[PDB]
């Protein structure tokens, strides 16, 4: 796996943003993790965890995208990622907080399902948020 | 953010002591500040630093613990807490003295942020300790 360059242009909710990858608009949507609903007919974290995202998101240097070893689009046509802000993994970012449970396990496209795993044990045991 | 009881096992250094948390030994670092050090291979005020603290610990009534609204521990497995010695914070006390500065500020556990920052100023003001 690498990472490669994007462009935030907006950001959607927790889980959800639109990038420019190889100068295009793509929707991307982030691999291995679920924030909270709040467009389909609202629950509970699904502000916050969108407002986690976007800030963390409009507030970097830089943005990268990571694809896993698989499908790297979904059916809606969104980006499957793993997307780093300055670095720093936004699906596991969210996962720590209990903003995000660890979601949408689809084979080959798990290679960091352990880290965030853990990243959510980590969560719940500090009651965070959703586990709170 | 609400204070939690805790009993004191023992003062390490300035800003590190170890609690006994809901039954359970653990190691609490104090959220917002810096102590200098005197462990790792000592710098200027470390010792000062951990005899303030030890001092404000071992003669408290009751010592509590406050959580701030994300990760509880860091990655050494340490609590990461306001801690309150008969209602006085120990991070405070420790920057209104000099005995400290603000840092690692990592968000989301920023809440007092601010009022350390002005008790620094003051401490700075006043040319003390670290500031002298
Ligand atoms: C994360 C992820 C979601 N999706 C699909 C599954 C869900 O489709 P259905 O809605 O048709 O079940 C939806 C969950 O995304 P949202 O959480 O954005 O709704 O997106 C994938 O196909 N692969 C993925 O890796
Ligand atoms: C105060 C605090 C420290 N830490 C980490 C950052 C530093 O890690 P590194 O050692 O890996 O840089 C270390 C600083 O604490 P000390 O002052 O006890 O060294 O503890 C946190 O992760 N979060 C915190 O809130
Ligand atoms: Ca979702
Ligand atoms: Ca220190």
């Amino acid at each position: 796996l690498h990472k490669e360059p994007a462009t935030l242009i907006k950001a959607i909710d927790g889980d959800t943003m639109k990038l420019m990858y190889k100068g295009q608009p793509m929707t991307f949507r982030l691999l291995l993790v679920d924030t909270p609903e709040t467009k389909h007919p609202v629950e509970k974290y699904g502000p916050e965890a969108s407002a986690f995202t976007k800030k963390m998101v409009e507030n970097a240097k830089k943005i990268e995208v990571e694809f896993d070893k698989g499908q790297r689009t979904d059916k809606y046509g969104r980006g499957l990622a793993y997307i780093y802000a300055d670095g720093k993994m936004v699906n596991e970012a969210l996962v720590r907080q209990g903003l995000a449970k660890v979601a949408y396990v689809y084979k080959p496209n798990n290679t960091h399902e352990q880290h965030l795993r853990k990243s959510e044990a980590q969560a719940k045991k500090e009651k965070l948020n959703i586990w709170s």
